[PDB]
């Protein structure tokens, strides 16, 4: 349900396994050993959080047992303990001795005050010697993958001289308890790990591929350790890895069943404090970056949109990965530690994916670069442009376009955009100096020619934008708001719905606004294009306009043959709760531009959608009649196989649960009873909600606000006085209602 | 040279997750399907190809292929020819064989002939005597052979045959070292085959399963079907999961484990596994074909391409691309026998192409993880490493001793607009306060209509193009420099070229005057070098160094545009290193990111930063897009930055001068320039371009060449081959011979 602390003072480390049989259990007690056993506050902390085959096969037995000889050995005392906290039933029989699962009091505990401690947990165990999968099903004994994270980090809370393993069950990609491979159930956590591999044979391919799929699911490895076979399997694998990790080769383990193994762990000391000093140094080297980057960020770059004589060292956010909706960000001032933060900006409006779904685009890529690369794209065809163009004329053009532009992000495809609107208009009307007509607050990217399609305003002015004219005619637009727990409407200097549905709805047309509107409208350099930025206007502070109004200028303007360009760049693809304002503004354009969510929130990717008329414009025997725009990566191999991954998930009710019975819409995320609420409270003004965006308005007052929700645990950037959190599309309401929850209760906290 | 493999027959590799999988039972079973049918038709024919075998002669999968067809055919009661070869051995492989005898070719075969009859046809290509890795087979028995020598081979086998289906059976898992060290996977790319993957029942096996899967996958490979032997875990439910039922598994029943057992009678019990197996693998190949077959004319009826004139493209000139390896696009043509081939891509598409084929493997893992890792993670006021790790690259490198911030933006176009706003800040500081900027006519610096303003009026500019252009700015007609008949010569409006002393020379202040000669001047911006779009004129540096003097003393901001040079094009990481002149403003894009993905900054002075610096946010810069600093063209750049700076990845950096040596080849460059229909050349970095004296006679040489596997768009009447930084002077040579001989073809 809730966002993890991690502590990151002290190093802790998966173990992780190619197979099964490799030696995993040696390496982690060789590692304690050499940890344990040197020349007082010391502690090793081993877990074994899943573990099957219990209780005749135990691997925090072994280690605690394997210690034990070993401290007689090495003639150094240490106390051990041994616990296991659950197992299935069958399990529990087998020990004399809910969701299936049973609590155990199973301890053993040779203490021995004031020495180095070594501590074994095992946290979940069942009872055949069988993928975890299987045991949890046949053992009717289960465990979700959440509860199973909450107890490692309930673990290591309780514990921070300190190091951490945690060994796996099985394989890299060994189904745990609940179906989820193992390397995706850890994922969250993003652990640093090392791999045991394979010094036998087909080992290379088994260590290289264990190691590859753990690198495609974002987790650092910082040693790779195998037994030796005869084979000299180290040297394509340090090859391989152009000796950036350490390959350690132990020495053969003895074949004999009934052998102590006490003589081959002090054969191989030699490997185990390399490896232990391995990961020693690897954390070591991790936290002192960690610990100088937002310094460095300060000193090195220039980022946009930030004024740096203001930001100060302590405000630069440490982000070390995400996971889904969550940034891991690191805090030195904390025990330092890694933290899950909500990115409730959603990036710049660019977010969408799930964890799952995060991992899955991951790969899709991987495949991508390797097989294409970027291709060249003016008079060629590439399957992932291909499929990607069907997936846009398919779905958000479905029922008036027919060709497809791509360029980079929503900038371009804005210019582009309006280099096809200006021809469709001087060609119907025959041709001059031509503006636009759009919706003052209206937002469209930041290159020059997007800019002009912007109302004046300070970020107009001389020292902003030099170049900047405003070729264009810029209308006040009605908004609609939130307030109360009724929804009203705010008209301009110039000019109570029931519920939310009734602003979308048809039926509104035929009624007296839309006579004033077709009026006020009609009534007003030549205007060569009609820009909106449907329903919403993003950068211009959240406010939602009125649909009626627009779906009114829309009409207007092609009933005087202007060509319509929607900028959906925003709004495109489930932000607002459906793939295209066009279906919530009941009509259709001429010119359409997508970009931000198109992509999954992954990579740069832009288009701009044309009519098959738009498009015949462009058409001659000449050149130079073409539309000579154009980008290098245009139509890239990358953002285009990620947008038709990301269409096709974000639409399917199978991959996205969000998707209702329709299959045209996401279900509502933000609770209904706080919403009310919110809108409610004596200190906002209005609140604009719908799909994945909640908004609200109230200066200092809401700065005050950031602070606290980060201390929740959620980040956000404010616009002015409106303070917003949004989703991705395929977010769960449960995570919404929380979000909801904190900001409600830091908003009476004034 | 380019490879042509025939497509007209489906052709799978048999890839493994491990050894002793069962394999060769696959490929075994696969042909049994196959050749014992109902038709029986005399043309039917299962061509089974193991390209590399060790422990030879005592195991054999062609031979064991071979004796199970014979054995099954007798079974079935249906008649068929067999054959096995083996092609090369080892020394000690062919002693065991008797043969008294570092590879050699046998002549070894055995042929039961049953003419008319389905034919199988097994060869196996290269094989060692010891039981061991190829890796170390190779070596122990002085025997090896090169992965291009091998991929020769069954190029050769492939055309020699092509009712048809053809099997190539890999040894190992598949990411085994192959002979040469070469691991398997990325042995077999350049062919870019699809494959089954035999994985494994057993335990563990679901684990190793999905990571073969994954290693395949990340090298570009598709799986038409996973496939393994039953041991009682149903690990096909958790397999079937992770490809969400996109690929069929199928499941074996048990093989008996007594070792004497024939396996006839569990090769007839698993029929109904084999046929559906190799039904999948049909279709796949159909299914593939027909999108291919259908993919020009639906780009023709759906896309709006930039930069080209649709009523004039028609469908038989639309490029069906398939893959990428390297340098090398892999194209589709039905007009042959439906045939993927390979094309070198000398437009380099649109100036950003680098990767090596081993270089374009690496990038993407390196992606691929920080896709994983990252996403796309907001960057105002934020901090993560592919960012931080890209910027002190960039500083360290492009920008060494003048820059000190580095500013993300999208593409050149955005990088562009980003300097010409900083720099009529650092104007509007130093002057207090219509700017216009100064430019050579001819320099591009992008679409967007900020970069647009840059460039000097033309038909790209009227009022159809870009009905909001204006020209704002003063464009100065550039001196040129040209390679012809043996020499260098310049054109008023190589080494000796760039040479500092010629700064002290006549033409230095000539310029100096002309230039000092000349709505405020805010910003100059140039192209630093090469003129691309325009046509690919290398302008004089001396020109150029002058100029940036000359207006670095009035006060004005320089701004270098090197999304074209930068990072390796013409041979240097910056033109700064031949210009001998620092800027204050530089923008980067195209190869900064190694040909991959979209990613471009604006490097900056300490100076100019300083003059965005108030207590107002509105004084800050008040530019960005959503994507700015994307984690993944950042990891992405990160890399490429490395990568083709150091000799150790980089054959082309010279390793005592630690700079890209030259690529290409001295006489035919002369000879191009003898040559009467050419005017000039120009040549530097890896950039060779011509200029004929007749436009419709360029179009001919582009018919020519693609005929040579040369895909190459041209500029008017400028034609350039264009490789990328990695690319081996051996590749280059080739190039320019196919340009000559062509070239006297007139
Ligand atoms: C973000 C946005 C754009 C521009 O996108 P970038 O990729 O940031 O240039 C244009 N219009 C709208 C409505 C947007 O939200
Ligand atoms: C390609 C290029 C640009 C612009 O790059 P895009 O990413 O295509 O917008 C700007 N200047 C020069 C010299 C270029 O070559």
């Amino acid at each position: 349900v809730s966002p993890f602390h991690l502590p990151l003072n002290h190093p802790t480390y998966l173990i992780w396994s190619a197979n099964t049989s490799l030696g995993k259990t040696l390496v982690s007690t060789g590692i304690a050993a050499s940890f344990l056993l040197q020349q007082s506050a010391t502690k090793l902390l081993y877990l074994k959080p899943i573990q099957t085959g219990f209780p005749s096969d135990s691997d925090s037995r072994f280690v605690f047992s394997k210690l034990d000889s070993l401290s007689l050995r090495r003639q150094i005392p240490i106390s051990i303990s041994n616990s296991v906290l659950h197992s299935s039933l069958p399990a529990a029989k087998s020990l004399g001795l809910e969701s299936g699962m049973c609590s155990l009091n199973f301890r053993d505990e040779k203490t021995v005050t004031g020495a180095p401690e070594l501590l074994c947990k095992t946290l979940y165990a069942w009872e055949a010697a069988i993928s975890p999968h299987l045991a949890a099903e046949r053992e009717n004994a289960t465990v979700e993958d959440s509860v199973v994270l909450q107890m490692i980090e309930k673990c290591l809370k309780e514990e921070m001289d300190l190091l951490c393993l945690v060994e796996t069950a099985g394989g890299v990609a060994s189904p745990g308890p609940s179906g989820t491979l193992q390397c995706d159930l850890y994922r969250p956590f993003r652990l640093p790990g090392i791999l045991v591999g394979d010094g036998r044979l087909g080992g290379i391919s088994g260590t290289i591929a264990a190691y590859e799929s753990l690198k495609l699911r974002g987790y650092d490895i910082a040693a790779v350790v195998f037994e030796d076979h005869g084979l000299v399997n180290e040297v394509p694998l340090t090859s391989y890895l152009r000796n950036k990790v350490p390959v350690l080769v132990l020495p053969p383990v003895p074949k004999d069943p009934s052998d102590d193994l006490i003589e081959w762990f002090v054969e191989s000391d030699g490997v185990f404090k390399a490896l232990k000093e391995t990961m020693v140094l690897a954390n070591l080297e991790r936290l002192e970056r960690l610990n100088g980057m937002a310094k460095l960020a300060g000193e090195v770059f220039w980022w946009p949109y930030t004024q740096h004589k203001l930001v100060h060292q302590e405000t630069v956010t440490v982000i070390d990965s995400r996971c889904g909706e969550n940034f891991s960000i690191y805090k030195a001032s904390d025990n330092s530690s890694l933290s899950q933060q909500f990115d409730a900006c959603a990036s710049w409006w660019t977010q969408g994916p799930d964890p799952t779904f995060q991992a899955e685009l991951a790969r899709e890529m991987g495949y991508t670069a390797a097989r294409f690369g970027h291709v060249m794209f003016p008079e060629n065809v590439y399957e992932p442009a291909l499929k990607c163009a069907e997936l846009l004329l398919d779905g958000v053009g479905k029922g008036w376009a027919s060709r497809v532009y791509f360029s980079d992000n929503g900038s371009t495809a804005i210019e582009i955009a309006l280099k096809m609107a200006f021809r469709k208009f001087c060609v119907d009307h025959n041709f001059i100096v031509v503006k636009v007509i759009a919706l003052r607050g209206s937002y469209h990217g930041d290159t020059l020619g997007a800019m002009e399609a912007q109302a004046p305003s300070p970020y107009t002015g001389f020292l902003q934008q030099p170049w900047y004219t405003g070729r264009g005619l810029f209308l006040d637009p009605p908004t609609v708001f939130l307030s109360n727990g009724s929804w009203n409407i705010s008209l301009p200097e110039s000019f109570t719905f029931t519920s939310r549905d009734e602003i979308f709805d048809k039926s509104r047309d035929a009624s007296t606004l839309a006579r004033i509107y077709s009026a006020y409208l009609s009534k007003h350099a030549h205007v060569g294009a009609l820009i909106i930025e449907p329903v919403i206007h993003g950068a211009g502070g959240m406010h939602m306009v009125d649909p009626l109004f627009q779906r009114v200028l829309v009409n207007e303007c092609r009933n005087r043959k202007i060509p319509v360009i929607f900028d959906e760049v925003f709004t495109g693809f489930w932000r607002l709760g459906v793939e295209t304002t066009t279906e919530l503004l009941g009509c259709k354009p001429d010119i359409a531009c997508f970009a931000k969510l198109l992509t999954g929130g992954m990579v740069p990717l832009a288009v701009t959608l044309a009519t098959d008329a738009v498009f015949d414009s462009f058409s001659g025997d000449s050149k130079l009649k073409a539309l000579l725009h154009g980008h290098s990566y245009s139509a890239h191999a990358m953002g285009c196989a990620t947008a038709a991954k990301a269409i096709q998930w974000f639409k399917d009710p199978e991959t996205n649960h969000n998707i209702t019975s329709q299959g045209k819409t996401l279900r509502e995320l933000w609770d209904e009873e706080l919403v009310q609420q919110i809108s409610s409270h004596s200190a906002v003004q209005r609140v604009v909600v719908i799909g994945t965006l909640f908004a609200l308005e109230l200066s200092l007052y809401a700065k005050s606000l950031l602070i606290m929700l980060r201390e929740d645990g959620i980040f956000t950037r404010p616009l002015g006085n409106v303070i917003y959190l949004m989703c991705g599309p395929c977010t769960s309401p449960e995570i919404c209602r929380r979000l909801l929850t904190k900001l409600y209760k830091r908003l009476g906290e004034f």
